[PDB]
This record gives C-alpha cells, structure tokens and sequence, in this order.
C-alpha cells in the first residue's frame, strides 16, 4: 500500500506550483489560486484502506483544506475527510457525528450543480467527515477510512461500487500558502 498516483488539478486561474516529489513526498506553493487539487495517493480507493500522512507544513492564506478525497461511480460520489482547513470550515448539511483516529467530526452532504468532475459537466453529491477541531501539523496521521465509510452508511450515505483514485488532498479556494505533505 505504497502510494502509486499523482493528482495536480487546478481551474487555470492563478499560480499553483506543486512538485512531485519522491515517494509519498509533495509539495505546493500558490498565490492567489482560483480551485486546485493536488495530493498523492493511489489510482483505485478501498473502504478499508488506513491512510497515513504527514504535513511538514500547512499554511494556507485564506481557505485551504487538508484531506482525504476521492470519488466513486454508480453513484458519482465526491468524498472528503478534512483533518485540517484555514479560515473557512468546510459544512454542509448536518448528518451526525463519527468518532475515529483520536478525533470527533461532523458528517455534512451537499451538492453540486453542474460542476467540474471525474465524469466532465455533472450534477452530482458530496460526502463530508470534518473535524471539529484542527488536527496537528507535523505529526504522523492516520485515517481509518472504513470509520468513516462505516459511519457514512450508518447515516444513510452509501458510497459507488466503482472506485477512482484517492487521495490526502491539499485543496484551495480563492487563497495563497504552502503546503509539504508525506503520504504512505
């Protein structure tokens, strides 16, 4: 379960310099970003798959987020586990709460209208696990993902049959900053 993918995503609106570094390593500066998602992780997601990582540096300048993303088909699902975020905590519709990994966090659903997709030009959904608090920069992490995937189904959200990739995610919106991350 050694990472194998590499995602550098971005709207084409700003300056986003990410680096692929060696291993699990990756690295991203930006100044004022429109949306990007860079991170590294592996092409298909499992339910069961413990994801650790560490954050060297998370620096946002306005609203970034650190997390676990990815997306399933039939149906096409957008997911987020958000550890870490700057000055905009990311919530949706209030579903209840999953305990994993040392941490609380509120589940949201949400949905998008006509958006940017795996799948082109969608209107599709957005699973959430958002921490309650922030968690630490610096320290290794890890995320039972089936917790969440478990918690998800408890509360009427079942992911798609069909996995794409996964990823520990460094996201920004309308933002500057720094972000160095490990992933293993």
């Amino acid at each position: 379960d050694t990472t194998n993918y590499w995602q550098d995503w971005t709207d084409g609106v700003g300056t986003v310099n990410a680096s692929n570094l060696a291993g699990g390593q990756y690295s991203v500066s930006w100044t004022n970003c429109g949306n990007f998602v860079v991170g590294k992780g592996w092409s298909t997601g499992s339910p069961s798959r413990v994801v650790n990582y560490n954050a060297g540096a998370f620096s946002p300048n306005g609203n970034g987020y650190l997390s676990l993303y990815g997306w399933t088909r039939s149906p096409l699902i957008e997911y987020y586990v958000v550890d870490d975020w700057g000055s905009y905590r990311p919530t949706g519709t209030y579903m209840g709460t999953v305990t994993s990994d040392g941490g609380t966090y509120d589940i949201y659903t949400a949905t998008r209208v006509n958006a940017p997709s795996i799948d082109g030009t969608q209107t599709f959904t957005q699973f959430w696990s958002v921490r309650q608090s922030k968690r630490s920069i610096g320290t290794n992490n890890t995320i039972t993902f089936a917790n969440h995937v478990n918690a998800w189904k408890s509360h009427g959200m079942n992911l798609g049959s069909s996995w794409a990739y996964q990823i520990i995610a460094t996201e920004g919106y309308q933002s500057s900053g720094y972000a160095n991350v490990t992933v293993w």
